[PDB]
């Protein structure tokens, strides 16, 4: 663990949090706990509640992970985002092979019910829709898409709200790191009609999967995003290509310099349990020391 808390310093300068991505796997290997411990406040799960680990068959639910790090978060004092309710990967083949709109609207609405009311008021804030977006700007073609239509994001947030009431609701996606990029504008102007039409979104989340040097870009593009009127906006997955400080510490800004941005989740604590390991793009190495962008971030707050 770093002496010094990325999460106490930017609660300092008015934000919730500063989290990471983790799950059962993690916390009980390596220094993976203490570091989270010592320095965030906020914890994803990783994979524990995404549908192919939560309904691995139908209404035969497994909660054996995600009750695992719910405990640990509320036993440490750690902020939670639910993480993934309606997404088109890792979803079983049951679901995905439904062609009766009536059907999946039905297993749908009781997937979300069922995992939102287990944990209910214990989640913050939970990614409802991930990826629902073409790059094109317009609407991903999945299953829910194909089988349920247009309606089915409307239903989903309005399903998760009637679960849970307490929780902030995001509509979560990748490659909003530039304020002209189509699927920016896409989601920014699809997220104000649907809240104009009474949908319960109340964040945006930008995972903000980045390459190196463009860190620079998302001082633009957090703004427009934060445009659309949503009581937050927030980093959900962040990581960054070689991980230099500059990119890191331009990401840090964008979200100090919008007030609606409550906060920044990294994906994951060291460098070899990346998605893409291969690009050392965390804070912390494959010794569990932290690297020169976790200081500049300190620094900087």
């Amino acid at each position: 663990a770093a002496a010094q808390s990325v999460d106490q310093l930017i609660d300092a300068r008015g934000k919730v949090y500063f989290g990471v991505a983790t799950d059962q796997n993690r916390l009980t290997t390596g220094k993976n706990a203490a570091i989270i411990q010592a320095d965030f406040g906020q914890v994803t799960p990783e994979n524990s509640m995404k549908w192919d680990a939560t309904e691995p068959s139908q209404g035969n639910f497994n909660f054996a992970g995600a009750d695992y790090l719910v405990n640990w978060a509320q036993q440490n004092g750690k902020l939670i985002r639910g993480h993934t309710l309606v997404w088109h990967s890792q979803l079983p083949s049951w679901v995905v092979s439904i062609t009766d709109k009536n059907t999946l609207t039905n297993v749908m609405k009781n997937h979300i019910t069922t995992i939102m009311t287990r944990y209910i008021g214990k989640i913050r804030a939970w990614d409802v829709v991930n990826e629902a977006f073409n790059e094109d700007g317009s609407l991903r073609q999945t299953v829910f898409n194909n089988v349920i239509g247009e309606d089915y994001i409307p239903i989903a947030f309005r399903t998760a709200r009637a679960a849970d009431p307490n929780a902030k609701l995001y509509i979560n996606d990748y490659n909003l790191d530039s304020a002209s990029k189509p699927k920016t504008s896409a989601i920014v102007k699809r997220v104000k009609k649907w809240r104009a039409a009474g949908v319960p979104i109340d964040g945006i989340g930008s995972q903000t999967h980045l390459s190196a040097g463009q860190g620079a870009s998302i001082d633009a593009a957090l703004p427009n995003l934060a445009s659309a009127g949503t009581p937050e906006v927030a980093i959900t997955e962040l990581d960054i290509a070689g991980a230099t400080s500059t990119d890191y510490v331009d990401v840090v800004n964008a979200c100090l310099d919008v007030d609606s941005c409550i906060g920044i989740t990294v994906w994951g604590v060291a460098d070899p349990d990346s998605w893409r390991a291969s690009t050392t793009p965390l804070l912390f190495d494959g010794n569990f020391n932290p690297k020169p962008a976790y200081n500049a971030i300190v620094q900087l707050l």
